[PDB]
């Protein structure tokens, strides 16, 4: 179960998304007074493990909806129309179950400009129109590799909004690291230190840098966790170590 309070770096990157989809849904009277449609879908893109689905599933919860995730490569499929097929049933799914927020990760393996995939393709864009806003049913897409897109997929109407979610800076590690470490009792301590230590880690990263603190002072049988857990789950997360096995698998 996932709330804005666990999410930690992306003050900004949330207000867009929220002003995006919850401030319509919420009052969507108020944004026809305006003249402006509520998007029908989000692009966020960046490097893995740093925030996307976790403010997907968010927004998800925060607006009471149903949360349908889909990985782009599995709408790959072998056979002939099986990959448009799915995606329709995706949408008939996603309205039999509104509200829904449907979040569709690695859409580049769709999106990307082998000819069967585009039809899988213009198979969403096609749910996309014919949707209609205000506007119950709201996909969100994630990338990493967003420069790849067939921009149909941009077009009003469909992939309006891109909000860019980047590597945490230093104080969003601060954030991140507090989040993940909220429940646990440290005493030796220093964050702003884990912080300046692990530029270019990712939110997981983070995230597996407290739960690999937190299991070493277990293996080490305390209660408490202390900074030098944390300096070697820095070192065990992070560092050639990790890196080989990676290179390796
Ligand atoms: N901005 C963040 N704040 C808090 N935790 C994060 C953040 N980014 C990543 N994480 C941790 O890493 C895991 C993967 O995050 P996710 O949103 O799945 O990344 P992706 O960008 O690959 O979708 C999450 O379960 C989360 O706990």
């Amino acid at each position: 179960n996932v709330t804005y309070n666990d999410i930690g770096g992306l003050k900004k990157q949330l207000q867009e998304l929220r002003e995006a989809i919850e401030l319509p849904l919420k009052h969507p009277e108020l944004f026809e007074e305006v003249g402006i449609d509520p998007p029908k879908g989000v692009l966020l893109y960046g490097p893995p493990g740093c925030g996307k689905t976790l403010m997907a599933k968010a927004l998800a919860h925060e607006v009471n909806a149903t949360f349908i995730r889909v990985v782009g490569s599995e709408l790959v499929r072998k056979y002939i129309g099986e990959g448009a097929r799915l995606v329709h049933e995706l949408f008939e799914l996603a309205k039999e179950k509104a509200p829904t927020i449907i979040f569709i990760d690695e859409i580049d393996a769709i999106g990307a400009k082998e000819r069967e995939v585009n039809r899988t393709l213009m198979q969403l864009l096609a749910e996309m129109d014919g949707f209609d806003p205000r506007g119950n049913v709201k996909v969100i897409a994630a990338t990493n590799r967003p420069d790849i897109l067939d921009p149909a997929l941009l077009r009003p109407g469909r992939f309006d909004r891109l909000i860019e979610v980047p590597l945490p800076d230093f104080e969003g590690r601060l954030e991140i690291l507090k989040v993940h470490t909220r429940r646990m009792k440290l005493k030796g301590v220093d964050l702003r230190a884990i912080a300046e230590m692990t530029e270019g880690a990712s939110g997981a990263d983070l995230k597996a840098i407290a739960t690999e603190a937190g299991m070493f002072a277990i293996r080490e049988r305390r209660t408490y966790v202390t900074q030098e857990d944390f300096l070697k789950a820095v070192d065990k997360v992070l560092g050639n170590e990790r890196k080989l096995l990676q290179q390796i698998t």
